[PDB]
Formats: structure tokens, C-alpha cells, sequence
């Protein structure tokens, strides 16, 4: 109920373009690849065949539905703007989860 974890994770694959231009965004695999040591390039090319390498990102953090999510926003936002993205990212996530 109440949608269990899904806040950034949402967020973040509808607004995938958004942020993937922002400067690097491949450091959310990294992060997602360290925490849940599977969900690494290999896994991400495969997958992503389909959905492309950004929603592919979105799968990464939907299973793991907390660190992926936690740490892949804070890692590709590292190299981006903690300032800018990581503050305006709350009204972001608000407004894109549209429920």
C-alpha cells in the first residue's frame, strides 16, 4: 500500500532525458552496481536493448526500491549539482509521481 518504496525510482525514469543530459548519469549504475553487485554494465546493456540504457537505470533502482535509489541519485548528482539537483530533486519527485 501507499505505493511501498516507490518515490525517486519513479521520479527519475520519467524525467530520464532530464537528467541524463545533466553531465555523466552512468554513475547511478555504478553506485546500483556496487550495492547490488549484479546489476552492473552487463546487466544494463542487456536489458537496456529494450528500454534503452536511462529506463534500464529505472530497473536497477526498482529492485533494490531503497540503496540503488538512495545512492544513484547522490553519486550521478556528485558529479552534476548536489546543490542544484539534490535540493530542487524534492519538488521534482512530488510533482512527477502525478498521484
Amino acid at each position: 500500500g501507499a505505493m511501498e518504496s516507490h518515490p525517486h525510482i519513479q521520479l527519475l525514469k520519467s524525467n530520464r532525458e532530464l537528467l541524463v543530459t545533466h553531465i555523466r548519469n552512468t554513475q547511478c549504475l555504478v553506485d546500483n552496481l556496487l550495492k547490488n553487485d549484479y546489476f552492473s554494465a552487463e546487466d544494463a546493456e542487456i536489458v537496456c536493448a529494450c528500454p534503452t540504457q536511462p529506463d534500464k537505470v529505472r530497473k536497477i533502482l526498482d529492485l533494490v526500491q531503497s540503496k540503488g535509489e538512495e545512492v544513484s541519485e547522490f553519486f550521478l548528482y556528485l558529479l552534476q549539482q548536489l546543490a542544484d539537483a539534490y535540493v530542487d530533486l524534492r519538488p521534482w519527485l512530488l510533482e512527477i509521481g502525478f498521484s
